């Protein structure tokens, strides 16, 4: 079950636009549509590999410049090395290889546009609900609990393990109007609150 006493936007200062601008400026980036990943870096569970492949696919496109990526998690030295390499290659990629407190995570969810949950294995998907409670729009693998939580009114579902499909979904998400973004956020919070 989700703790909506902790996971809500009451704890956050100012507006979403303000927070996102400040956040990105700390990473040396100007404003852009911001996608975040938070999870273990492994080969077949959380899907960081799928995300990194998707970033590589997108990087040859002009629209890539309008995207910002925040990639948080730890694990394999090879996977961390890969994430770090992309960070050095692309000025719109930030990688943070460590655990952050739930307070920090909460602030981040309330300060990005989308949270990417490219899981292969996700029995509970409590992460989707937490992100949704804070107005972050999920782009997620259609697996386990994520299937139950995420709807067409609240986010984007993709086939697990498919970097191409993910890249397509990210481009689709980038193109959404502010009005559509706003409706998604409203539905996200409503749905997350309904999970009580």
């Amino acid at each position: 079950g989700i703790d909506c006493s902790f996971w809500n936007e009451s704890y956050l200062t100012g507006s979403r636009d303000e927070r996102k601008k400040s956040l990105l400026s700390k990473f040396g980036m100007d404003e852009g549509v911001t996608f975040m990943f938070i999870g273990r870096f492994d080969r077949g569970q959380k899907g960081v590999d799928v995300l990194l492949k998707a970033i590589e696919i997108l990087s040859s496109k002009k629209e890539f410049q309008e995207m910002r990526f925040i990639i948080i998690g730890k694990g394999d030295p090879e996977l961390e090395g890969w994430a770090r390499s992309l960070e050095e290659k692309h000025g719109n990629v930030k990688v943070i290889t460590e655990m952050l407190s739930r307070e920090f995570v909460r602030e981040l969810y309330g300060s990005v546009d989308f949270v990417i949950i490219p899981s292969y294995f996700e029995p509970f998907g409590l992460v989707a609900l937490e992100a949704m409670c804070l107005g972050a729009i999920p782009i997620a693998s259609a697996v386990g609990g994520l299937r139950d939580i995420i709807t067409n009114e609240t986010g984007i579902l993709v086939k697990a393990g498919d970097p191409g499909e993910l890249a397509n979904a990210i481009l689709k998400a980038l193109e959404l109007s502010r009005s559509d973004l706003s409706k998604f956020r409203e539905n996200c919070k409503k749905r997350a609150m309904s999970f009580s």
